[PDB]
């Protein structure tokens, strides 16, 4: 006397799921059969099995989902047969529900949808760090997202967290916030039943005196236990920001002369009349022995150079003269494809 069994096998929405591997064994543990896949229906049909105690247990799970160890018991008690499309049943065909549950994914990208951002030093940008909320979230036991930042950047205010693009209290999802590193850990599993996005966003700046050009990377990782103890940690892929910054170099000469200058002073202004500071000083040169004024670490990209004090000279009455003064500003863009402008200015007697 022999009956049957009918595995059942959904996944999210209710979806029918295939290529779900189960393994059958006898209550004592011995394996009745090994390598069932769940049919393109999620269905697992067997029949012809001795009466008394059987249970299914998964050995692996469709792509997507998390494993699930529990062994779930069913007796054959009466007898039964099923083809292999199910269309035709006889007696008692033992009936299996098992849902399957979507493992958490996690994703990094900066302002919404990039993964590289050229950016000027000390200007917001936003890292957007977005999981996948289970069905079942509201019976898992961790769901935590950290982030580190590069320390060669500055987080600007209070990390949001956003579920299903509504903003939660502190209660429900908590963040964190020490040095560098960014944590928010859901708190009540209850209030996000239902819910299938977490999004994390964090607000930063590109310190100033970083080199141009230096790739500063990002990921960020989430950590969960769900409940049957399944633990995981994924992280995210890199996103890249980049400061943009370029060097001003000025040399500064006579007339006729064509000869170095030392004693030059100059100002780098905003077209905003504002002076430019950078480490907190004013962007602000006095010529050396070879005529020279460098300036570096300059953002993006357009700036008025102004003369502030000219240099001086002697003439043959020994005269301490001071050279002509340049009252007319002089434009500098700074941007790729011009990174470093070098400019030659030339100094007038009268």
């Amino acid at each position: 006397k022999r009956g049957a069994v009918d595995l059942i096998k959904t996944g999210v929405n209710e979806k029918a799921m295939a290529g779900a591997v189960f393994s059958l064994f006898k209550k004592d543990g011995t394996e009745v059969k090994k390598e069932l896949a769940t049919d393109a229906n999620g269905h697992i049909r067997v029949q012809g099995l001795e009466y008394g105690e059987y249970y299914f247990q998964e050995t692996k799970a469709p792509k997507g989902y998390v494993i699930d160890p529990t062994k779930r018991e069913f007796f054959v008690k009466n007898s039964g047969t099923i083809n292999e499309d199910g269309t035709i049943t006889s007696g008692t065909v033992v009936k299996m529900e098992v849902k399957n549950n979507e493992e958490p994914t996690i994703d990094k990208k900066i302002n919404g949808k990039l993964e590289a951002l050229p950016i000027n030093p000390l200007t917001n940008y936003n890292y957007d760090i977005k999981t996948l909320i289970p069905e079942d979230i509201k019976e898992y036991k961790k769901y935590v997202v950290t982030d580190t930042l590069d320390n060669r950047l500055v987080i600007q205010g209070k990390p949001i967290v956003k579920i299903d693009g509504a903003e939660v209290n502190a209660n429900v999802v908590e963040v964190a916030i020490e040095g560098q590193k960014v944590t928010a850990t859901v708190k009540d599993f209850t209030k996000m039943d239902g819910k299938k996005e977490f999004h994390l966003q964090i607000k930063s700046q590109v310190k100033e005196g970083v080199p141009s050009g230096s790739e500063i990377l990002n990921t960020a990782k989430i950590h969960f236990t769900n409940k049957n103890d399944v633990i995981g940690e994924k992280e995210s892929k890199p996103v890249v920001v980049i400061p943009t910054t370029g060097i001003i170099e000025l040399t500064k000469i006579d007339s006729a002369n064509k000869n170095k200058m030392k004693g030059a002073e100059f100002v780098l202004k905003d077209n905003n009349g504002k002076i430019v500071v950078v480490a907190g000083k004013e962007v602000t040169g006095v010529s050396d022995e070879n005529g020279v004024i460098k300036w570096s670490n300059i953002p993006y990209g357009d700036y008025q150079i102004f003369e502030t004090k000219a240099p001086t000279y002697t003439k043959e009455d020994g005269t301490k003269t001071s050279y002509q003064l340049l009252k007319d500003p002089i434009d500098v863009k700074i941007s790729e494809n011009n990174q470093t402008v070098k400019l030659t200015i030339e100094n007038n007697k009268s």
